[PDB]
């Protein structure tokens, strides 16, 4: 079955710019700005739309070695990005896939809000733990903060 988790966070960066950097240039930025969270991102197949497979490797000493993520949808208008964890890490005989949905909304102050949905699909019913969910949210925040800091510091980047 499916376990559904939703979380929200804010950014000081406008939605369009953040979407261009944090979502659309993730393969490039994550290992550059957050090397202690993501060691590399390899494009396995595809040119960046639905079905594109990427292999995300974690640094030495992390709980997991790598995950394979697949792009599900990319909406450039409404800054929505759906992707699934499809192999590696938590995926195996207890968890088939994690489907994720990220939407970035502009706020009046010039910042943005990110709305994050994570659906865990389980082999029958292997209870997804609060600690797996925390770890996921934390890694996303670490990633978001490293990118945010790079965009604050490099005003020419992603205009
Ligand atoms: C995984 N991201 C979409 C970041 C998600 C963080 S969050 O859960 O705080 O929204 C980026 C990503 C990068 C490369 C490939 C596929 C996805």
């Amino acid at each position: 079955g499916v376990f559904n988790y939703e979380t929200e966070t804010t950014s000081v960066i406008p939605a369009a710019r953040l979407f261009k950097a944090f979502i659309l240039d993730g393969d490039n930025l994550f290992p550059k700005v957050a090397p202690q969270a993501i060691s590399s991102v390899e494009n396995i197949e595809g040119n960046g739309g639905p079905g594109t497979i990427k292999k995300i490797s974690f640094p030495e000493g992390f709980p997991f070695k790598y995950v394979k993520d697949r792009v599900d949808e990319v909406d450039h208008t409404n800054f929505k990005y759906n992707y699934s964890v499809i192999e590696g890490g938590p995926i195996g005989d207890t968890l088939e896939k994690i489907s994720n949905e990220i939407k970035i909304v502009a706020t009046p102050d010039g910042g943005s809000i990110l709305k994050i949905s994570n659906k865990y699909h389980t082999k029958g019913d292997h209870e997804v733990k609060a600690e797996q969910v925390k770890a996921s949210k934390e890694m996303g925040e670490t990633l978001l903060r490293a990118v945010e800091s790079y965009l604050l510091a490099h005003s020419d980047a992603y205009n």
